[PDB]
């Protein structure tokens, strides 16, 4: 009964720690996800702004 | 305890099999990452290379202008 | 009377010559003006464009750093 | 007389110069301005392409985030 108790022990120790990194990891996902989707939106900018200068350069033209 | 042993051995095996598809949950989430990651990092060297061309780009405009 | 003839003849065909050196000095100074212009304009979209590849130059090292 | 049309004989081989100058002139002008034109036209054409291929890029980027 000791030997199966301190087993259990260690087990829910064990499980804690793991619900801990994939609960972390699903958080570092989840800022790396909205990281990302502000480059992107960025990026558009950047193209839209160089669309609005190939269409003045075609103007001068 | 008869009682008490028979309930943490059954609590025990339970746990286990958690753990256990606990640590794969945890593994395909970081596999997907991964694959994520080398995805957009492919995405950041042809970024590069359209960065480079347009440099050139506005190179050749300023020789066109001096 | 031929001398005479031919002074009137000089005298109009310069004339003449006036008149269409004018007229083409005016078209070169006009087109140059413009090209010069012109040239000032995209010196402008020039600077403008160095500014938005410095920007993505910024955006593609903020994807590498998040890349890590 | 003699004066005289020795004065315009000699304005005219000056003006008919300054013709021929002009000329010449305004097709070297009109050459520049033409060959400045179609090499800025290409540099167009190539801003285009990497819009382009940018569009394509920010499109897989959307796609690998959706």
């Amino acid at each position: 009964l000791q030997e199966v108790e301190i087993r259990n022990k260690d087990l829910e120790g064990q499980l804690s720690e793991m619900e801990q990194r994939l609960e972390k990891s699903q958080s570092e996902q989840d800022a790396f996800r909205s990281n990302l989707k502000t480059l992107l939106e960025i990026l558009d900018g950047k193209i839209f702004e160089l669309t609005e200068l190939r269409d003045n350069l075609a103007k001068l033209l």
